[PDB]
Formats: C-alpha cells, sequence, structure tokens
C-alpha cells in the first residue's frame, strides 16, 4: 500500500508548491528583508509584556490581601495577649515593626511596580509605529526608483513629465528610506534587545520588596521563638 | 422625696437579703473553702480554652489558605518562567523546597496542634467533676455531725435509731470527706497551676512550626534575591 | 436542681453588686464617717423618747384614775363605818394620811414627771440640729477644696479669678468645718451617751414617787390590820 | 283662830286612835315582849346586810378592775423594757411575784368573800321566820285562855262544848308558846348578837386579802426602788 499512497505523497509535496502561491497575497517586492526581522522583534518585546503585566496585577491583589492577613495576625495575637504573661510589651514592637514591613512591602509592590514597567516602556509604543515609518518609504523607493526606469522605458522621449515625477518620488523616497533606515536600523532592534531592561527592573523591584519583607520577618519571628523559650521556663511557676 | 418610695422597696429587698444568705451551707474549718477556689478558677482554664480553641481553629484555616496560596505563588513563578533563563532550575528547586516546609507548617500547625492542647486537658474534665465529688462531702459531713448533736439534744433518753443513724451518716460522711481532701487539695490546686501546661505546649506547637517555616523561607527567599542579581548582570545581554 | 438553680444563685450574688449602684442616689464624696455615725447616736437618744413619752402619759391617766379610786375607797370606808363600832377615828386618820399620800404621788407622777424628762432634753434639738451645721461645711470643705485644685488644673493661668474664688470657699469651710469638728465631736457624741441622763431622771422620779406611797400604804394598811385583830375580840360583845 | 277648825279636826284622829288601838293584842306576863324587840331587831341585821352587801359587790369589781389594772401596769414595764438593761430579769420576777399577789387578792375577795357572809348568815332566814312561830302562838295562848274563861261566865250550866274546845285551845296554844319560847328566846336574841360574827367575818376576810396582797406589794416594789439606785449608778456609763 505505502508506494500506491505514495501516489499520494508524490502529489502532496509538490503540487503543495503551486498551492503557497494561492496561500499568500496580491504583492511581492516588500519591506520584509531588512525590517520585519526587526519588526518581529520589537513585537516579541510587547508580547510577553501583556501576560507578565496579567499575572502581576492578579498576585499584587494576592500580595495586597497576603499583607492585609499578615497584620490581622498581628494584631489578633497583640489582643490575644494578656497582661498577666511576661513579655507583652516587646512582642507587640516586634509586631508594630512587621506592620511597618508589610506596609513597605504592599506599598513597593502593590502600588509602584507597574511603574518600573513603564520605566523603560515609554518608548516602545512610537519606536512600534516607527517600524512601521521605515516599511512606508521600504516600499515607495522601490516603486518610485522602477517607475522612474519604467517611464524611461515606455516614453518615446524623456520628455514626458512622468519621468520627472518619478525622479521627484525616487528622490523624497530615497531620503526619508535613508534616514529611517539610519534612526530604525540602530533604535528598534536596540529596542527588543533592551526588552530584558523593563522586564528586570519589574522583577527586581518586585522580588527586591518581597525579600526585605521576609528578611526581617525572619529576625522577628525568631525573636517570637525566644520569647517561646522564656515561655517553657515559665510555664511552671505562672 | 424619691428616696421616701426607696423605704418601700427596703421592706422587700430586705427579705430577698435572707433568701439568699439561705443559699450558702455549714461547716468547721473546712479546706472545701479552697474548693470555692477552684470551681470559679478552673472555670478561667475552660473559658480561656474556649477562645483560645476558637481562635487557634478560625486561624488553622487561616493558616491552611496562606500556605495553599504559597504553594500557588510557587507554582505559578515555576510556571509563569521561560527556558531562556539559566536559575529555572535553581530556583525551581528552591521552591521544590519551601513546598516542602509549607507541607510541614500546614501538617503541624493546621492538622497537629489541638492534640497538643488536648495531652494536659485529658486529666481536666474528670478533675472538674471531682470539685464536685468532694464538696458535696462537706454538706453531708457537717450535716451529718450537727445531725448527730441533734439528736443527742433532742432525744429524751439515747437509746435513739436517730443517734446511731446520724452517727453511720457522721462517719461515712467524713470518710469520703476526708479522702476527696488528701486526693483532691493536691490535685485540684495542681491542675489550676498546671493549666499553663496546655497552654504552653499549645502555643509552644503553633509558634515553633512557623518559625522553622519562615527560617528556611528568609533562606530560600535570599537565593532568590541572589537570582535577581545574576538576572541584572543578564539583562544587559539577554 | 440546687446547682442548675444555682444559675439563679450565681446570677444573683454578684449581679446584685451592679444593682447596689442603681439603688442608693447622685453623689458619693459626703460627711458619712465621723458624723453620720455621730448623728444616729444623737437619733438613737430622739427614738426611745417618743415611745416612752406615749406610755408615760398614758400610764399618768391611769395613774391619776387609780389614786381617784384609792380616794374613794377611803371615803367609801369612813362614810360605811358608823359610830357603834369601837375605833371609827384612828382608822379615819389613816385614811386621811394616804389620802395626802395620794395626793403627794399624784401630783409628783401625773403633774410632774414629763418636766423630768425636759430637765435635760432642754439642749437636744439645737444639737440635732447642730449635727447637720457640721455636715454643711463637711461638705462644702472638700467641694471647695477639690474646687481651688481644679481650677488651678484647668486655667493656663493662675489668673483665673475662679483659683481666688476657690480659695476663699475653701478658707471658710475650713474654719467653719474645724469650729463644728471641735464643739460637735465633743457634744454631740456626749449628748448620745448623755441621753440616759434624761431617761434616768425620769424613770426615777415615776418610781420614787410610787414607791414612797406604797411604802406609806403598806404601814397604814398594817394598821387597818390590827384593827382587824381588835374587831375579832370585839365580835362577840358587841 | 285656825285653832277653831282643829275643832273638827280633833272629833275624826280620836276615832283614828281607837281603830289604831285595835291594831294592838292580848296577853299575861309575856315574853312575846321581847319578841318585840327581836323583829325590828333582826331587820336591822338584814337592812345593814344589804347596805354591806350592795356596797361589797360594787367594790369586788372596783377591787377585780384594780387587780387587772395592776396586771397591765406589770405587763407593760416587763414588755416595755429593754435587754440592754440587767434587771430586766429580777424585775421581770418581782413582777410575776406580785401577779401571784393580785390573783390571790382577786380570788380571795372578788370571788371568795360572800360565801363569808353567808356562812353565819345560813341560820338566819329560817329564824326570823321562827320569830313569826312563837308570836302567834300568844295570841292562840291568852285567846284560848280568856276563851275558856268567857265559856265559863257566859254558859248557864257549864256542860258545854265551848268550854271543852277552849280548853283544847288552851293546851295546845299553851304547849306551842312555852316550846317556842324556850327554843326562840334562847336564839332568836342570841342570833341578834351573834350577827357581828358574819360581820366581822366578812370584813375580816376582805381586809385580810387586801393587806397580805399590799404587805407584798411594798416588799416588791421596794425591790424595784433597789433597781433604781443601780440604776443611777448606771446611768453616767450607758
Amino acid at each position: 500500500m505505502a508506494d500506491l499512497f505514495n501516489k499520494h505523497l508524490k502529489k502532496a509535496t509538490n503540487r503543495t508548491k503551486e498551492k503557497l502561491l494561492e496561500g499568500i497575497g496580491k504583492a511581492k517586492a516588500t519591506q520584509d528583508e531588512v525590517f520585519d526581522q526587526h519588526a518581529a522583534n520589537l513585537n516579541k518585546q510587547s508580547k510577553s509584556c501583556e501576560k507578565l503585566h496579567k499575572d502581576v496585577k492578579n498576585y499584587s491583589s494576592a500580595l495586597r490581601t497576603l499583607l492585609s492577613a499578615e497584620k490581622q495576625l498581628r494584631d489578633t495575637i497583640r489582643d490575644a495577649y494578656e497582661p498577666e504573661w511576661p513579655d507583652r510589651e516587646h512582642l507587640t514592637a516586634i509586631f508594630d515593626n512587621l506592620d511597618i514591613q508589610t506596609n513597605e512591602l504592599e506599598k513597593t509592590v502593590c502600588d509602584d511596580l507597574p511603574q518600573t514597567v513603564t520605566q523603560y516602556v515609554n518608548q516602545f509604543p512610537d519606536l512600534k509605529k516607527k517600524i512601521e515609518k521605515r516599511g512606508r518609504k521600504l516600499v515607495d523607493y522601490d516603486s518610485a526608483k522602477n517607475s522612474f526606469n519604467s517611464v524611461k522605458a515606455s516614453s518615446k522621449k524623456d520628455n514626458d513629465p512622468k519621468l520627472a515625477k518619478a525622479t521627484m518620488e525616487l528622490q523624497a523616497a530615497e531620503q526619508m528610506y535613508t534616514e529611517m533606515n539610519n534612526e530604525l536600523l540602530e533604535i528598534l532592534p536596540a529596542v527588543f534587545d533592551s526588552r530584558i531592561t523593563f522586564f528586570v527592573d519589574t522583577l527586581q523591584t518586585l522580588f527586591n520588596a518581597n525579600s526585605v519583607y521576609q528578611t526581617d520577618a525572619s529576625k522577628f519571628h525568631k525573636q517570637i521563638v525566644m520569647q517561646l523559650d522564656k515561655l517553657g521556663e515559665s510555664m511552671d511557676y505562672l
């Protein structure tokens, strides 16, 4: 069977090459070579951002409730503690310090963090737009260039004002093309590579705030462990 | 002027004073007056337990939910991560260890902690009942004592079955009174002071588990801070 | 039942302590400590007097009729006696002497006795009034003392003429307070203890008059007994 | 002049003088003339008894009321007394003894005394009637005596049934006359003089009872005078 069905194989592979003509659309001379690669690069910067933002916002709400629950924990232990027992003031001050630390983390992650994306995303819109800016005259340059030759090929004489018009289009499109090459060839790919800059600022902000809080939380909770040890000794007398 | 109407309240309220006092009882130098310490005092131990238990159960659910949310945090970072960043394996292992530590805390507090209260509490239920085991035996002992005297005073001849019966009650009640005194004056006061034993075992179980988790969490999260530092260095190349 | 109904016992005794707030009235800083005890003492002098007077007046009327009936007895025996019989003049003079003795007792108890209460009750009104005299400035002294401190506590400066006013009240009330302490601390309790003085004067007057009469009456009636003995001897001859 | 009208009164009044004298009777040397002592004389004994009885009954009620008022005196002092005075028990016993003495007097005079009159009085009622037992027998005796003579004078022959009848009346009346003389001349005069026997028994009963009471009353009340003296000493401390 496999070879007879290989008539299916033979048909499929080479005849599919003709099918690719039908797949794409109506013109083929384009900005693709240099600047679609830069376009895809600058879009690859955007496409991770939207996921990161969704997760960062949802989890920032999760952190805001988490810190609120840790504030409730502290107030509840303060209030549940009662003055018959040895140390209430010291552990109360520990809880107040951990409240301060939760408020720092809450401010920094929940409120402040999103700006750290913006901190370098500021520029990316105009630059995304500018990939298209370069493209406009990468297309019109070739169109004008060929058009000039076209006229010089079609007319019995130069005098055919169309040759002048196509020259004017060629000059204008080449001027824009070259200016936009210089600006955009550096900036747009540099901005893709710099996409890591805003990712790193944001992730660093988020984790730095979390880690400073938990670093303080561990010493504060180890201090309450020492409060357990003295409470063991206290255990018989009270 | 209104005080004249208070004269009417005086007549009625003086008769209630008598009837309240009829509530009280009869005795000789009785250590049951220390059992008039026990009942309201071993009830501090009960009523503070009900508050402690209530809070500990509510907050044990709160801790279970917190540890679940921390499992979700880890799984979310682990899943959110991309293979193009090298520490993905190291920080995945850091998160796996912190998952283990949350599971240990969750088991220890949320599941296990109530038994710690129970361990010293097990003796208290019988011993509270024992407060009345002793207390009634005073009422019988001095009732029988004064009954024997009452017969010997009332009865014209002695040779009175009432006197023999009152002697039998006196002996029986005195034996129970003295047995219960010896047992209960040791045990029941000891249970009051020893109430601190379950309070301390319970509080120690709860805070010990929380501290071992957070001590491990701080080292594990400091190791993710070091991952931020290497990511800052990485930031520019990627 | 008794312990469940002891929920009634438990409720009644401690919750009654809160009920005592509702029982009394609107201020608590007062003359009670030193001088209500002296006030009750000087009132305890009055409260036996009114009963004693009621009974002494009613029985003084009873004595006035009793002595009148004894006068009728004497006149009737004098008049019933007749001159055929041996001794009429001697027993007639006995009756006349017992008339004199009844008139002495009648004067002394029925007419004169009440003044023997007054003999020392003279002073008690003003002194009863004076317990209140002391009280007026035992109250206003504290009120002025506290008021001075109040002003010195409330005003931003001394200059607040209220401080002067409260000083003037304090001085005046302390002057009256001390004067009234000196007079009243001795007199009012001494007057309670001296209440026995007028009781004893009155009871002595009453009984002394009665006993002098009956002492004479017994010798007078024993003399008429000797008249019976001679009348036995007379019995045959007449 | 008015004396002339007295002549008219003389004629009528002289005829009444005759008719009064027709009231009188007939006799020989009769000891019934001493029975003309008895009737008006044993009536002194009756009429003075009625006065004595009247007064004794009225005054026995008066004594009953007096002794009742003295019971009330004692019970009133006993009840009026206060436990803070020591002789309350001694003077209570003094009053209890004087209650006994009033009850003894009350029984003896008020209830018992009339029988004392009665004891000697019992013989008098029959003996008063006996005065007429004798008196009529004179009227029969001399009527029959003079009747026998009258027949012997009037009757022509003797042999007269009237003379025999008059002899029978004379004998019968003389026997009764002489029997009654012997009995009644002894007894009835003796009863007149012996009237003093019940007067003396009665007066002695009355005054003896009154004196024994008052003799005891004076010692008992002198013992309350001693209670006044100890109360004078007590007076200052109480």
